[PDB]
């Protein structure tokens, strides 16, 4: 622990508790002074301080009682899915059962109703078919005790049985009612006035047919009509409804959704019960993609003699399908078609009378999408790449989405085992194949291998082994995993490759649920930081106890209207008085309640110092609720990044946390003290936000004097059939004589890949953009899974990055110029590089075509520079011929070096290498003399300041862009026509006051030394408390 305090972290009183006790899982000193109690609940009870821990105590008791009852009557323990479902039942929550198909769904809801019946609560079970009503009734009465009241309603009942159901209904003398969806459709008003405690529906599509059916269920769980009218008016208006907290609804559970609720009516569940009817887009796929370079039927015949059984063939058009169906019928293949007798032929394929089925590639074709039997469909073959027609031209592009659907029919989660499938493409067109490969890489991150690198025997052995493992009864391994990030955009990228099935609205945040082979995966976004230092108390929010400093933190509040952020516990914004506050206290409370339901929790913030501090704040808060907390750092937001991050799962690195604390303290103490001294002088407030800001302003102010001092003389000479020459001073002669000419060969190496500083400088200069916007574009590209982590100080490139470079060069047929370079061996992160072998031109094509739609042209250009920078670093050295020409101008000898030829290509393909006209050993005439003055020391630009900051050891990748932009926001600097930064009159006299009284606390030497100290703290090489002592004495000198 880092010995800090948080203002709402106590799990029992909701008040202030220290860092250490939360880590140990204990309440604050006020609630329970004992460090090591036998039981926290009993100790709180004895001291008569038991306020909120009673809820968790009853929650675990209720869940354990539920699970105990399940094992007693079912005989088995709760699976991972049913473990999460049970933890929500005892909490009174309503949800959608997000899981693969199986008998575990109906059995759980049947067991849940029995458990509620044992508590005296009444339940209702709805089934699509009257047959399912009878079977579940049979399962109930076999297991239910004789005391339990179970009644049913279907069409073929006894006359006495129908009357005994109704009579038990009107007298309210029942515990479980088991009727079909037809009963709900025909008895809306009869159920509309009764309030049940649990409703289980097996088919959601029977209810989606009528909006009245949705309202009937909401009436059944105890929602007033006055609430429905306001909610329906809000959603039809396009907004989100807020519930009355005093409402006590029932429990609604949905089993499986075919996910076709086009109407707005299902969205009423999201606003009225905080759960989403799931559009189960399952991304759990394991498919090998192989391309065969021709459409030779002989190879197809040979391939089918290997695959033998369970084969689908997709033709582009019906005529091609008819030809293939006839061709394989003349040959002795058991084949069937789908375009005429779809129903009969597919059933023959299911049972085994047909080995091969032929269809047509439609985006939502019945064979392409409307079939689901992976246990039989093992191999999918495409007789041509599926394609679409894009815009009004005849331009033909691959239909990647149709390919993903058709190939996906061979792989899904079946009986808890994710089966393996094979997709084979017969494509003669190389360019169409290349277009599909990158499209599949962007969406599915799945490669396509060539024919010569595929072992058919091993692949089919893998296919049959996986299915034979799925068909036998499996031992459950499912776990419920929680993923916590801080950025909403990162969560959206996660939902694209994990697959958003359902979504829950938990107080201030939204939690999405997805199906994976390991079980259920939950993920949510924090929307920024959770804690920050309090403004008042002690030394500007830092207390002192036992000679050590304790930082005090409180939850962040962000006003949604004006955006002002503050830490004080206030109902309204202190600047604009609005009450539309993004309150992180509710975010923390939501995470604590989620931590109860999940088996495992992983914090996945950014992999830097700022992200690590956020991770510890969340983990220490969530520790009193669950002990299953760990940390993962993702360097790319992709499937590969998530897998690699989980493989390096670890605990919280406290050295990173302490580095953040000392960095924030330095800005707080130095800034507040300088702001106060500047407050009295120049009137305004918050004029200084750290030591680094003052130092950089000093560079800009003093640059004006030395820029003017450095004015030397130059003369522009344009020579006939030659380049322009800049010579010093006034040149009188009109003839330039070449006296020496040497021509040489060299191998020019490329520039290293981008770091945060180098990317900020080069991109800002070339795109005429400020360094703050470039940083934001870098952040978006990383958060959307296009580049590696953008806050980096290293040029290190891993073998995987080199592997990406080789893959692209192999694609473009220029594999020969590949040259793997690891660059630096030092560095926490890699350099800024693309994560997939896609260049900006292909990205722009898929943006113009709409495969992706949230990248602006500024994002494209920034990505283009990064991609070219990285591949230049991975390309072979360029061979060039140059010349060293010595010329005499006015008796002055001047040597010029210029590249004249490019003998061998290399990284010059990605970064252009300028050549110059060849020089001869003769005299040259001057056409024009452009006389002008240029200063030896040029002024500052935004790119140059960042470049100057790193070379001087000032600033960090997390601060470079921030430091520059703060000067503009304070009005200390401006930009002229040529985008040079220039100090304002206010900025000069602000720096003038500091440089004349407080140079010791502002000077560059102090800034660099403190930065190196804090970097040593980050590595754990210097003491955390000692560093704070040094900061205290420095500010205490000027405090008076
Ligand atoms: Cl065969
Ligand atoms: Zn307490
Ligand atoms: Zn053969
Ligand atoms: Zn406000």
């Amino acid at each position: 622990a880092v010995n800090s305090k948080y203002h709402h972290s106590c799990i029992n009183c909701g008040g202030l508790n220290t860092d250490e006790r939360n880590e140990r899982g204990l309440p604050c000193e006020v609630c329970l002074p004992e460090d090591s109690p036998s039981d926290i609940y009993r100790a709180l009870l004895e001291r008569k301080t038991l306020k909120e821990y009673r809820f968790y105590h009853e929650f675990w008791n209720e869940y354990e009682d539920f699970r105990s009852f399940f094992k007693k009557k079912f005989g088995k323990d709760l699976t991972g899915y049913q473990r999460l479902w049970a933890k929500r039942i005892v909490q009174g929550k309503s949800f959608t059962m997000v899981a693969p198909t199986g008998v575990g769904k109906t059995t759980f809801g049947m067991m849940t109703a029995l458990w509620l019946a044992r508590k005296g609560k009444k339940s209702a079970l709805v089934f699509p078919t009257v047959t399912l009503v009878k079977q579940t009734l049979e399962r109930l009465q076999k297991l239910a005790d004789e005391k339990v009241k179970i009644f049913g309603f279907y069409s073929s009942m006894k006359k006495e049985e129908k009357e005994k159901f109704e009579k038990s209904f009107e007298e309210d003398d029942y515990h479980i009612l088991v009727f079909s969806t037809q009963f709900v459709s025909k008895n809306r008003e009869k159920l509309s006035q009764k309030r049940f405690d649990f409703v289980f529906v097996d088919d959601v599509d029977a209810v989606l047919k009528a909006s009245r059916n949705i309202d009937t269920l909401l009436m059944m769980v105890g929602i007033p009509e006055e609430i429905i009218r306001k909610a329906f008016s809000t959603i039809k208006q396009g907004k989100i409804y807020e519930r009355p907290k005093n409402l006590k609804p029932g429990i609604l559970v949905v089993s499986s959704a075919t996910a076709k609720p086009r109407g707005i009516r299902p969205l009423l569940f999201r606003d009225l019960l905080n759960f989403t009817v799931g559009r189960l887009v399952s991304v759990a796929r394991n498919i090998t993609h192989v391309r065969i370079s021709s459409r030779s039927k002989e190879k197809l015949v040979e391939l089918l003699e290997i695959f033998r059984d369970g084969i689908l063939i997709f033709a582009q058009t019906e005529e091609e399908g008819k030809e293939l169906y006839e061709y394989l019928k003349r040959f002795k293949f058991n084949v069937g078609e789908t375009w005429s007798e779809f129903e009969k032929n597919f059933e023959d394929f299911k049972v085994g009378k047909i080995n091969i089925l032929i269809g047509v590639q439609a985006y939502y074709g019945k064979l392409t999408r409307g079939v689901d039997l992976p246990e039989r469909i093992k191999y999918v073959i495409f007789w041509g790449t599926p394609s679409m027609r894009f815009s009004l031209e005849e331009l033909i592009i691959p239909d990647v989405y149709t390919y993903i659907q058709a190939s996906g029919r061979s792989s899904r989660i079946l009986n808890g085992v994710l089966v393996k499938g094979v997709s084979v493409i017969f494509e003669e067109d190389e360019e169409i194949f290349e277009s599909l490969k990158t499209r599949l890489l962007l969406i599915a991150e799945e490669e396509i291998i060539e024919e010569a690198e595929a072992n058919w025997k091993e692949l089919v052995h893998e296919v049959e082994e996986s299915r034979r493992r799925s068909e036998r009864e499996l031992t459950d391994t499912s776990r419920s995993l929680l993923i916590i990030v801080e950025s909403p955009t990162k969560a959206e990228t996660l939902s694209r490759f994990l697959g958003r099935a359902s979504s829950r609205k938990e107080r201030n945040i939204i939690v999405h649920e997805a199906v994976t082979g390991e079980g259920v995966i939950l993920f949510t976004a924090t929307r920024g930081h959770v804690y920050d230092l309090v403004t008042k108390g002690g030394i500007h929010g830092v207390e002192e106890e036992n000679g050590k400093f304790v930082p005090v933190y409180n939850s962040l509040k962000r006003c949604r209207d004006c955006g002002y952020q503050f830490t004080e516990d206030r109902d309204e914004c202190p600047v604009c008085s609005s009450k539309n506050i993004d309150d992180k206290t509710e975010t923390l409370r939501a995470l604590r309640e989620i931590s109860l339901e999940a088996d495992e929790i992983l914090v996945a913030t950014d992999p830097d110092v700022e992200g690590e501090k956020i991770s510890w704040d969340v983990t220490q808060y969530l520790l009193p609720s669950t002990r299953s907390l760990r940390r993962i750092e993702m360097h790319e937001i992709t499937r590969y990044g998530f897998k690699k991050a989980r493989e390096s799962v670890r605990f919280v690195d406290f050295n990173l946390v302490k580095a953040q604390i000392v960095r924030r303290v330095q800005d707080r103490w130095i800034g507040f003290e300088l702001s106060g001294k500047l407050q009295k002088r120049f009137g305004r407030s918050n004029l200084s936000a750290g030591r680094v800001q003052s130092t950089v302003l000093g560079w800009i102010v003093e640059r004006e004097e030395e820029y003017k001092k450095s004015e030397k003389d130059f003369t522009l000479l344009v020579l006939e059939n030659g380049v322009n020459l800049e010579v010093e001073g006034k040149i009188a002669d009109d003839v330039v004589t070449v006296v020496e000419l040497q021509e040489a060969e060299e191998e020019k190496n490329p520039l290293p890949p981008y770091t945060t500083s180098s990317a900020l400088s080069e991109i800002s200069q070339k795109l005429r953009l400020g360094v703050q916007e470039v940083m934001d574009i870098l952040q978006d590209l990383f958060e959307k899974g296009f580049i590696t982590y953008h806050r980096t100080d290293s040029t290190r490139i891993s073998l995987e990055g080199q592997n990406v470079a080789r893959t692209y060069l192999r694609k473009i047929g220029k594999e020969d110029i590949f040259m793997g370079r690891s660059w630096s061996t030092e560095g926490a992160h890699e350099a800024i590089r693309p994560v997939k072998p896609i260049d900006a031109r292909e990205l722009e094509e898929m943006i113009e075509e709409g495969l992706i739609a949230d990248l602006t042209k500024k994002h494209l250009r920034v990505y283009e520079l990064i991609f070219n920078r990285f591949l230049a670093s991975q390309s072979a050295a360029v061979k060039v011929k140059k010349q060293i020409v010595t010329v005499d101008v006015d008796g002055k000898r001047m040597g010029i070096e210029q590249i004249v030829e490019i003998l061998r290509d290399g990284w010059n393909l990605f970064v252009p290498l300028t050549v110059s006209p060849r020089f001869e050993h003769r005299t040259y005439k001057i056409k024009e003399k452009k006389f002008y003055k240029k200063h030896t020391v040029p002024l500052f630009t935004q790119a140059s300041i960042v470049e100057e900051m790193k070379k001087r050891g000032i600033g960090r990748p997390s601060t470079y862009a921030k430091i520059v932009e703060v000067l503009f926001r304070r009005g200390y600097v401006y930009e002229d026509k040529y985008k040079r930064v220039r100090p304002t009159r206010f900025g000069v006299m602000v720096y003038s006051y500091l440089k004349e009284r407080y140079e010791k606390y502002v000077t560059e030497e102090t800034t660099r030394r403190l930065e190196e100290i804090m970097d040593k703290v980050e590595r754990g090489e210097e003491d955390y408390q000692a560093t704070l002592r040094l900061l205290y004495e420095e500010i205490k000198s000027l405090m008076e």
